[PDB]
């Protein structure tokens, strides 16, 4: 065991299961969300014996299995699979139990109550967990990136926040989320790069779905205006070969999907997208703080690591607002990781240890205990 | 054409737009206001050809459009898809045009100087009319309700009025808007059940927002005591089944929606709410006649249509109020028409008449021609 | 702590909490009369953990708070938040306590009984005081401008006096007070421009109230003719920009705000007003000083700051005159502050320090000590 104050730190998330304790940097576990079911007699018995695969391996031998996720875009939607992710979140990776140490978890800038209940019981439950808290990963993630007034875009394998977040304290009521930020995206990717062609189809040619995406994603200074000189011209369309290996042009799926999560009209919706919700949540946030919030706006996680995005910040932010009034958009492509940062860094300290949930609180209270609890 | 005399009604409100003619009850014209700009070549494109949708068929087909509606919390905020909508209002459902036909609208009780006066030239603009008039809300809602006297309160798709009538009368000095009644309602609704579950989110899942408040919605007797009980028992949340079909238990939102109403510390305001108003307005007011006003209290409008909503009045002026002065409360829930209900009893009339604007008088002295005129 | 003599100055008012010590100009406290229970569990919990403000932090922070002021239209309504107004106003702003050190007051000319008494017994209750004092606002803002014999207008966030003084003395007959100056001025400008637009709603487009009408507020030659052409034309109402950037305009609000001061039928009423109020005082005094009344008219506060109100109490005051006898009306815009002037510099003396009623002679007295004391 490590030195640095007796916390476990689990982050829920939607893409990779980042979990470690108190402390660092970049993360000490690192896993996607699957367990997977073999299903045949036949040749899985013919030739194999031994398994079911979890996360990591799970990316290796899979062809073999039935791989769903447990989680979705937000919530747990069936936590069964996400009980024996947890198993494997504490017992080989980190290879430490809850059962006789302290430990955290995150969440999004408030959560609400039956779940949340059940959240603090589940921890209780399979898990047996003497003490725990749970912290905003907004208020964490500003934390991480040192400061005190910052309006974190937040956006994973699934969700986008907007937090406006004063020297410390969230504001209770300017509260939007964007639920496009990795799936919709990456799938509306796989659902068009497919009709351009060669079926990603069954047992070889389907995660390569998630390879491309990011390699290829700079957000474009405009559309139909270069899609126009695109079609007339040859550039931005890069032939590249894949563990097949047949011409593959990918060409607008760069700026083409994180259009979309700018405008999602273009795979076809009549409602909203980011744009607007970032300066909508201000004009209802506080007026006297609406000010500092346009004057410090930062971003957070995944989907936001992208190239051409301050580029698209600076645009149409400004776009919208007033003559008068001033947005300042800060740039730091560390933030990748910056919530599991936040939550391993806040872990370490004196003062969080006392806001610790006690396990004999529990017994005497009942699960509803989190709710006069975790700032 | 009706026998009933020649005099279209219209009835703007924020939600849906309510118009007819003469002597009516129900409405002759229903829409919710939305006209929403297609948007794709491509897809757009290859299925279909024709369209975009004003109202009616655009609560059957939708999830092609860009979904934008243009009268919000009073005022009209943008009128170029309120004169499409008129555009609607007047040439194919009702059918029968305002270039012969003398023409009347509903109004707060009240209204200003220059974003009426435009009002009555706008009319005269686009829609031409040989005569024309508008009547506040308030007094004609009293007098569909069958009373010369009366305090009533509306509350519909974005406000509640407070509005103080004796003989006819509205008194000249207290005046009051709850900008409470629709949509930080329902949508802040949309807010918390969205944190509740399930991102309600993208082309499938979104209008059940305006369907499940209605149904589940009752005021409580109490708040923090019920949500004690609440977090032991599993009693007054139920479960339902949607158009997908995942157990959904919708808990507060039935009381705690309603109460925000009364109490705006339920989103979290800082800052007032209705309780207080229907009261504030009166203790403002003429001692010879806050008698009857308390003893005068009724209601109009779709955000009243509530269960336990008089038990929450009678509770709550009462509980301001002395030990000396009385108040009642009428109870008609009638009264989610009342506001178009009178303008179409009254353009029956021989007396309204003599008071319609010519289009001759107009012309003379400009659009303050209302100034002067109407009653 | 300053060289000049020992003795605490609160000019309490009705709109910004003023005070500081001696011999001073502008003030050296000031600050608006909130304190105000902030509310939530949940979201609250979520986004912090400390306070409740007062008055500056929270005229900065506040949309978290439950704000009301406990001071009104002239003497408190409940002395509760006034009580930790003053804890905030001695303890933390001045620092220094009325532990060890002498306190004076400031108030009306001549004042009641009963909570005058009382306003004996707060100050040496919870604040001990070893020696205090009240004086008389009119008398020393008349001294403060240098002067003997003046009729003086007030007019701060709430209340008006009208006051004669002459080589010292108030006329203990002539006595009118108007309750316009402040609030059912700025808070009708909160009603009509509401009903112009844009609901000065819920958490961010409320204190532009506040703002607006300071700025653009200039009495007027005349109303109505000057309403003729405001409606023809174009002039007077500009088109501005707020944090929020629609067009909106404001017009009459300028004359019609301080229009409703000297005559209140601009809402609604049907009793006096302020011209009127100016003549008659000096109307009902002696006969040979009347002469020197109306020869004498100055004035202070924050809502006798307008442009125009010289020309038009040149106007309006000489309207009601005889063609015998003369008025001279006199000029000062430093007058925002001089009352608060008139305690400090009053403060100083080694004549007022006789004068003090020490708490020895109040133990003996009980609250009967002011009566005979106070000049
Ligand atoms: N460099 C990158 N470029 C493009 N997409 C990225 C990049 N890094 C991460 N993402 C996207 O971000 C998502 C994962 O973000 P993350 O914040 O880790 O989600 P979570 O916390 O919910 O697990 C993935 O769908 C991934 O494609
Ligand atoms: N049965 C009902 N229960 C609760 N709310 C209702 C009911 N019927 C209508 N409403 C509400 O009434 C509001 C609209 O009322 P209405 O007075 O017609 O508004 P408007 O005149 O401004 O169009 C809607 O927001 C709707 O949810
Ligand atoms: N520049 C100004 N122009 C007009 N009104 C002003 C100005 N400055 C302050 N006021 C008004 O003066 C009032 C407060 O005056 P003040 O004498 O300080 O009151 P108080 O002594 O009772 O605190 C408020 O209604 C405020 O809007
Ligand atoms: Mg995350
Ligand atoms: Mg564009
Ligand atoms: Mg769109
Ligand atoms: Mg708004
Ligand atoms: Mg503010
Ligand atoms: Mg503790
Ligand atoms: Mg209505
Ligand atoms: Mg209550
Ligand atoms: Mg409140
Ligand atoms: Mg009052
Ligand atoms: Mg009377
Ligand atoms: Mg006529
Ligand atoms: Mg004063
Ligand atoms: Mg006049
Ligand atoms: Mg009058
Ligand atoms: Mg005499
Ligand atoms: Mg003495």
């Amino acid at each position: 065991d490590e030195d640095e104050t007796t916390a476990l730190v689990c982050d829920n998330g939607s893409g990779l299961v980042k979990a470690g304790f108190a402390g660092d940097d970049a993360p000490r576990a690192v896993f996607p969300s699957i367990v997977g079911r073999p299903r045949h007699q036949g040749v899985m018995v013919g030739m194999g014996q031994k398994d079911s695969y979890v996360g990591d391996e799970a990316q290796s031998k899979r062809g073999i299995l039935t791989l769903k996720y447990p989680i979705e875009h937000g919530i747990i939607t069936n936590w069964d699979d996400m009980e024996k992710i947890w198993h494997h979140t504490f017992y080989n990776e980190l290879r430490v139990a809850p059962e006789e140490h302290p430990t955290l978890l995150t969440e999004a800038p408030l959560n609400p109550k039956a779940n949340r209940e059940k959240m603090t019981q589940i921890m209780f439950e399979t898990f047996n967990v003497p003490a725990m808290y749970v912290a905003i990963q907004a208020v964490l993630s500003l934390y991480a990136s040192g400061r005190t007034t910052g309006i974190v875009l937040d956006s994973g394998d699934g969700v986008t926040h907007n937090v406006p977040i004063y020297e410390g304290y969230a504001l209770p009521h300017a509260i939007m989320r964007l639920d496009l930020a990795g799936r919709d995206l990456t799938d509306y990717l796989m659902k068009i790069l497919t009709e351009r062609g060669y079926s990603f189809v069954t047992t070889a040619e389907r995660e390569i779905v998630r390879d491309i995406k990011e390699k290829l994603c700079y957000v474009a200074l405009d559309f139909e205006n270069e899609m126009a000189t695109a079609a007339s011209s040859s550039s931005l369309e890069k032939s590249y070969e894949l563990p097949d290996g047949q011409v593959i042009t990918i060409g607008n799926e760069r700026f083409r999907c994180p259009e979309t999560l700018f405008q999602p009209s273009f795979i076809g919706m009549e409602s909203a997208g980011i744009h607007e919700t970032t300066y909508n949540s201000i004009m209802k946030c506080d007026i006297d703080i609406r000010k500092d919030l346009y004057a410090n706006n930062v971003m957070s996680g995944g989907t936001t690591m992208y190239p051409g995005i301050a580029d698209r910040m600076q645009k149409e932010i400004t776009a919208l607002a007033p003559s008068t009034m001033k947005i300042k958009i800060i740039a730091p492509p560390e933030r990748k990781y910056s919530v599991w940062i936040g939550g391993s860094i806040l872990a370490s300290l004196s003062t969080f240890q006392q806001m610790w949930i006690t396990k004999q609180e529990y017994d005497e209270a009942g699960p509803s205990i989190v709710h006069r609890k975790c700032f």
